[PDB]
């Protein structure tokens, strides 16, 4: 199942991301159920917004919210929910939501999948529009849902992203 | 796998539905294979019709046709085949087909997924057009397939739907 | 999982094909990972081309490239990645790529799924345009990827396709 | 505008069809307004059905219902509403609806657009499934609309189709 | 052309709306050019948002921003840009943007197109979620565009909507 | 109509492009008919290829093939056939086809539509993958059509593109 996919070939540089939500999709918030490996509908989002990138997680990690760490993956074409993409972390958007600190990593397709993102080595190489769109999305996507909310704290670099990967990988290792 | 998803958090009021066919999709009749949990193509439907709602089943139930009980789930946006949605039963369309009585439950997204359907408490709260579309779909979707056919028997309420859930859950329990 | 799906009800005449890529889709080359059964992104294809048919494989087979044997399945509407379709082999396009001989079977939906393809009994019954499109696709889809390439060797009949099925089924049987 | 498009290069053998509704589309019944040439929504159809082919009309014709003659055009991929396709008539489905006799021509893409349909010379060469789907569609698409209804009278050949073209062209000529 | 479409059969009760942007579409802000009647790209919107309803205007009106009055039209399925739908006004969202007061009417499909919206007689009958989504959309869709901004002032009823229609119709009449 | 759209606000720097074919679309080759301004189907393309960018023309120009000059426009999301986008030329792919020299301009969305392409000032700033995809597309898209063919001659800069615009604008001016 999706439950059995590694965190990565060589974390934190070389990771796999399980996709839950495609870029530019209908506002259905899918989440993989850890017990079954199945894709569940968490909610029908209430704002008229879409994820700027594919959205998913790194398996065999545990963030402080109790779920695997959250990752955005830009691609040339939207990915299928439940698919897995090999990627390389390049930055992280720090934020707190209704449950606490819950960072949003950005990882680009690995060179072996495409050469398109090889020039993106660190967070400053991400397009400014994309970064602003991501920040705006997380600032506002919960605006019409009672008891959900976000404080966006700012962009940090690839080293920071990799530290978060390692930390949440080690957290799951000793659960 | 999808094989391991509960029938519900608290049946029959609070159920999970495994989706096989999205609303308003191409006429591919997918079915989950009970042995593998994989999505198989049962047939390419022959009429130029689409399911008015997402279509799927409640796991760990057994109807008289030998399959898990059939459920229609209206949503704001079509769901992915193989995904699972938490729902609440609100009515049932009774019918017989070429194999016998094989009712079609209607269950709406659970309040925790959306508030949109909370006002739908019983079958009379479903839109009349939607109910008529569902009835017409099942009356006609087999019209061009030899040895497939339907007799639609009528709409019944949420209590009737819940009774069917319990009955087919208990049937699977002792198989 | 998809790992547990038979090669066929009655190979080589009656087979199942696990779909990885839909017909006429975005240029994402998905592949099922044999370890996990999950759909991985192999690459983002570099040419502006699409598969003329759904593309996938027969489980529990092993071709000389180390993967299960490759199958194209024409359908009236594109199939979902990760779904399984019952089919009947009708021809094969022989070719060598950067790793060696790696034939592309064509199998049509089984009569039980549709009557649409029953008249296609052998390779000469496939539409000429479709065959030419398939040949052209494999001749060119790697043209912009370094270290990937193809030599198309020609169309052969249904008996040849069935021989390839049996051979790669027997190869996996003794791995 | 679309108002100024010829009926055909060489009617009735060589015609243009203005497309109003794509094949396999959402149930929005678009119609070109004769005054403005704009695409208007006639209605949101009430049954869960789709047109088996693109649907439109031959400009500068007048059928007995007061509109230009109705044409179905099968294509490999759905056409855009408001686009124009060169075609060749091959058959006609005779029927009466709530307003009277209102035949449905079938015309295939002209050889200059594609070779795919050149083998379809007359109504017997159309696929049987497609013809049955068209007949079933018109028999049922008005089933949930009060004061709309259909009596399907049967398939006739290409000569009959061409006669209808000429007759409605001549009708518009002297309005 | 679209330039020649009436404001309505019987304004302000019975209007036509020219659609520029479909509901739930990609973030391309199309606008009809008054000179040519063609659909121009005004901009590629910068936030990750979509219009909750189809969006367009009433022809032969002039609002204070210099364009025809703006209308949102909910439908069961998204409409084609450049198409025209007969509708009935039911409410208005008052707001000011970077150019001044520029209200957003809501008009539902006319009864002759569908019975689905007949129960919506006034603004209080619109779903609360939809109204909140519309308000949130206009509050935020310009958030990442320099020199574009919005102050949302509040919902008013069908009479207010009709007054705005009449006022901008009369404004265009004497330009 | 589309017939009445200017070549540009300030040619050759500031142009309008009428879109005929969206990026990444089905293989329907639409063309605007100069007489009617309507979108006609020229052909159903025979290779399994798609245009890497939106494709269209500059109105009120005449190239040596007798049609207005051909332009590719990259956008974040595909454009609607028949829509018009303001753009800025940045390069040109020179080639000859079955009718003669028939260059393919590349023009990016004008700064007023988006800031995304402002950094693309000349042909060397276009992504290498995109340029290679465009070249490969034109080298191969006619490979399965008798009496259609292409010789790609190479990329030239923005000044060359602008010269071609001016030349074909002046050609149409004196027809
Ligand atoms: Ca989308
Ligand atoms: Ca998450
Ligand atoms: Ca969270
Ligand atoms: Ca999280
Ligand atoms: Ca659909
Ligand atoms: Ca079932
Ligand atoms: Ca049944
Ligand atoms: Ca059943
Ligand atoms: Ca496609
Ligand atoms: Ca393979
Ligand atoms: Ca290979
Ligand atoms: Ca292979
Ligand atoms: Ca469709
Ligand atoms: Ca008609
Ligand atoms: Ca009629
Ligand atoms: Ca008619
Ligand atoms: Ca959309
Ligand atoms: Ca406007
Ligand atoms: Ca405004
Ligand atoms: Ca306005
Ligand atoms: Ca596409
Ligand atoms: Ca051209
Ligand atoms: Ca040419
Ligand atoms: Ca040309
Ligand atoms: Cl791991
Ligand atoms: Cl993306
Ligand atoms: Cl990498
Ligand atoms: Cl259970
Ligand atoms: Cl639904
Ligand atoms: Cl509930
Ligand atoms: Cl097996
Ligand atoms: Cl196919
Ligand atoms: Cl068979
Ligand atoms: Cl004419
Ligand atoms: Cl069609
Ligand atoms: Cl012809
Ligand atoms: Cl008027
Ligand atoms: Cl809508
Ligand atoms: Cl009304
Ligand atoms: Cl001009
Ligand atoms: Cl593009
Ligand atoms: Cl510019
Ligand atoms: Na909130
Ligand atoms: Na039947
Ligand atoms: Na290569
Ligand atoms: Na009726
Ligand atoms: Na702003
Ligand atoms: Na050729």
């Amino acid at each position: 199942s999706l439950l059995n996919v590694p965190a990565g070939k060589d974390l934190p540089e070389d990771i796999y991301v399980v996709i839950e939500i495609p870029a530019n999709a209908d506002p259905i918030k899918y989440e993989i159920d850890k017990e079954s490996g199945a894709l569940f509908v968490d909610r029908f989002m209430s704002t008229a917004m879409f994820y700027p990138c594919n959205y998913g997680y790194i398996n065999h990690t545990l963030s402080l919210d109790g779920d695997p760490v959250d990752v955005l993956v830009p691609t040339p074409y939207p990915l299928q929910p439940g698919s897995v993409t090999r990627c390389r972390p390049v930055g992280v958007l720090k934020m707190t939501d209704e449950a606490g600190e819950d960072a949003k990593l950005v990882a680009v397709p690995h060179s072996k999948l495409s050469k398109e993102y090889d020039h993106i080595k660190d967070v400053n190489d991400l397009p400014e529009l994309l970064k602003a769109q991501i920040a705006h999305f997380f600032e506002h996507y919960k605006d019409l849902e009672k008891g959900k909310w976000v404080k966006v704290e700012g962009w940090e670099n690839a080293e920071a992203a990799k530290a978060e990967i390692v930390a949440s990988f080690e957290r799951a290792k000793n659960k």
